[PDB]
């Protein structure tokens, strides 16, 4: 009844593995949204919101981090159909996709992979302390606002509650996926989303994933095909460390030298993304 009056839909942003998500406008504030259908019968991870109704993990996760302003694309509204979830999440306009920006803009010099490191860590930082994992950070899953330069997480479909215990499933690409899960199928959160950010940043630098096949993750070795700076080679490598507890922190890697004079994403929009 609220949804299809709320808000004007218009062109379909993309479909995949999250569902439907279609470009929209808030007739309300003129606001951009994103629309996102997900089809119940595809919900693999259901939970309780606070209130006592049953929803999808994602509109967990979002509530749970999308208060305050955040590197999280927020969650600004939600609607139960009958076998569908309809969740109204913040559009920036203009934006694109870390992955078509890498693949269209090769890879990334190490000041814009600096600038948008670090936002993706103050973000999976803001989820952690939300109590929020993502489990999917990857270039599909991060957006760029192009006139601010900042970077905004999406897709918490694959996320889950933050425990300090170990996670026994998982739905990202194999080829994010950490060493650990590949070996026993279990893994720790930060951990792992530590292993999720130096993938991140080795794509950042470098425009491809450094690791294809399952072979290549266990061994862990990792070899760049373009001119990366010592200091940002030894936080990849760190990151990309075999065993998780040799993984560091994220204190520990925003501590780290590559990731020392960070320039403000609106610095960065304006040297990096015209
Ligand atoms: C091929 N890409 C991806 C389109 C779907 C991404 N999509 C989401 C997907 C899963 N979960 C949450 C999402 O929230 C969003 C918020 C704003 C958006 C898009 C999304 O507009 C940006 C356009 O991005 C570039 C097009």
């Amino acid at each position: 009844e609220p949804l299809e009056s709320q808000y004007q839909v218009g062109p379909l942003l993309g479909s995949g593995g999250f569902g439907s998500v279609y470009s929209g406008i808030r007739v309300s504030d003129n606001l951009p949204v994103a629309i996102k259908h997900v089809e119940k019968d595809r919900i693999s991870d259901w939970g309780e919101l606070p209130n006592g109704t049953r929803v999808p993990m994602e509109v967990v996760l979002l509530k749970k981090v999308s208060s305050g302003f955040s590197g999280v694309i927020r969650l600004l509204d939600w609607f139960e159909r009958p076998d569908s979830f309809v969740l109204i999440l913040e559009r920036p306009e203009p934006v694109q996709d870390l992955f078509d920006f890498i693949t269209e803009r090769g890879a990334l010099q190490e000041e814009l992979a600096r600038s948008f490191f670090w936002q993706v860590l103050e973000a999976v930082r803001h989820c952690h302390n939300c109590g929020v994992l993502h489990r999917d950070i990857k270039d599909e899953n991060i957006l760029i606002d192009l006139n601010r330069g900042e970077l905004k997480l999406i897709d918490f479909g694959s996320g889950a509650l933050l425990k300090d215990t170990v996670y026994t499933d998982f739905d990202g690409t194999r080829v994010y996926s950490p060493p650990e899960w590949i070996r026993y199928h279990r893994y720790h959160g930060r951990s792992a989303a530590v292993w999720s950010l130096g993938i991140l940043l080795y794509d950042m630098v470098c425009g491809d994933i450094p690791f294809e096949h399952d072979e290549e993750i266990i061994r862990g070795q990792v070899f760049f095909r373009q001119r990366v700076s010592s200091e940002c080679q030894h936080l990849i490598r760190w990151c990309l460390a075999l065993r998780p507890s040799d993984r560091p922190t994220f204190e520990e890697i925003q501590n780290h030298p590559w990731m020392q004079d960070v320039l403000l994403p609106q610095e960065t929009a304006e040297i990096h993304l015209h």
